[PDB]
């Protein structure tokens, strides 16, 4: 149950209901990790609090694709919650 | 929840054993948390992915502050294993009042 | 004023009148983009690169292309020139407020 | 001249004339960032989160906070507050 459900290529529903900001930080990782090449690995995140909460609805991810490169991608996680930003996160990828 | 033992009011330990990454992340803003007043939330959160770590071996956070202002604590969170740096996170907090 | 640009399209801009070259381009780049949206798409974040030093005795032409929409967002990219050469772009994400 | 900031400390700054517009926002945070970076390191990115509308009728006062160094890389964060209130936040990463 930091299970994610794919709506698209980039983006991403929780499938249960979440709010802590480990659980926010957490789920926009690994719904990176869903778009960036199995070879690349995070180097840094950094991670944007912009408003709180409710447990009682879903959280939808979407990854913008920010900057690629051979060595480098970098990538933006945004997190809503009822139509409105809540959580967004820059998250650094380096190859090999 | 991925509950820690504190070894001092600055200091902790993982209780329990890239979800791994996640887990790092979350245990460090935890001990931060735990440093913190009542009403100090984090704004911002920067983690350094510094040494891939085994998840079976124990990790010990220690939790340094670094210089304040006005409406925020900003804390470093430095994950260990073996005495050996694996993780680092700055974590920035703000009151609501 | 003094970051005026002049259309040259709906998606095309140039500087009027020829450290910090470095937010003056984040911030034509901004203004560009907020050309290309509604009133009340307001922008949540820019990430800009720093791609090459510019001229400041040349012109720089800003072209905005639409990455994506969702619901909620608009995503854009804003790239600036110079003699046809890339010298800065930025992603610019904005959101409805209602 | 209008982007003129006063340093209050090693690492925080006000606005001297009155503001907000992001474009400013952007531009006073990277100046702010700037007198605390050795010269020989230049901006490669930077990365800015619009948290609370300004109003230009105030100061704004900029924190810079150290993120990471190294001898080929530095980031940096600079945060704006107005009325004790974070309003808008920048990553910038430089580069030797």
């Amino acid at each position: 149950i930091l299970e994610l459900v794919p709506l698209s290529p980039t983006s991403f529903v929780t499938k249960y209901l979440p709010t802590f900001g480990g659980t926010l930080v957490s789920q926009s990782l690994l719904a990176s990790l869903h778009t960036v090449p199995l070879n690349f690995f995070p180097t840094s995140l950094h991670s944007y609090f912009i408003k709180g909460g409710d447990p009682r609805t879903k959280i939808t991810y979407h990854v913008q694709n920010l900057r690629n490169g051979r060595n480098f991608i970098h990538k933006q996680v945004s997190a809503y919650q009822h139509d409105k930003l809540i959580f967004t996160s820059m998250i650094l990828f380096a190859v090999q």
